[PDB]
């Protein structure tokens, strides 16, 4: 199989590659109207245009800008591009995402959309995945940075609290020495 990512830019060759999830990690979307939504976009489903209300997780702007500076960031979602692409366009104002991967790039393993990290084409000692669903990284439990699922708690500070830990990881030679494998 062809790797999911191209050759790393010279500047990113020695940086860690971070696979970042979309739903319940950076945002929370819904078909039922929500007051004070950040994005309200059209998504076609079976020929009918539906309005999708998207809420941004607190501190996502600070998070993405910082992560984009520290690592070779990659958006990897199990959702379809017709939805994720527009959301990513509205989210990434710093070109933090070096690449965007959707549903088709996941491997449907034992009923779940798994994100096979070996599939990226990056040294596993230099790869991290931020996903609220441990099922997503069943093949790479030791490359994960645990993160809580978010829905609408505007008091949430997980993204802000995770930066210190990512800062730490950006300075180690092998993420396994920290995550432990
Ligand atoms: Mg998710």
């Amino acid at each position: 199989m062809q790797y999911l990512l191209p050759e790393a830019k010279a500047q990113d060759s020695d940086k860690i590659c971070v696979v970042i999830d979309l739903d319940e990690t950076l945002v929370h979307s819904s078909f039922k109207p929500v007051n004070n939504a950040d994005f309200i976009i059209p998504v076609e489903i079976d020929g009918v245009v539906h309005q999708v209300y998207v809420l941004k997780r607190p501190h996502v702007d600070e998070f993405l800008q910082r992560m984009g500076e520290l690592f070779e960031c990659v958006l990897f979602t199990a959702s379809l591009a017709k939805y994720a692409d527009p959301v990513a366009d509205l989210l990434d104002k710093w070109g933090a995402f070096r690449a965007r991967l959707f549903r088709e790039s996941c491997v449907f393993h034992r009923g779940n959309y798994v994100k096979d990290l070996s599939r990226l084409g990056r040294d596993l000692r230099r790869v991290l995945i931020l996903d609220n669903s441990p099922a997503s990284y069943v093949f790479h439990p030791d490359n994960a940075v645990p993160v809580a699922s978010w829905f609408d708690n505007m008091s949430d500070t997980e993204l802000h609290d995770l930066l210190p830990f990512f800062e730490q990881l950006s300075r180690v030679d092998d993420v396994y020495s920290v995550l432990r494998q």
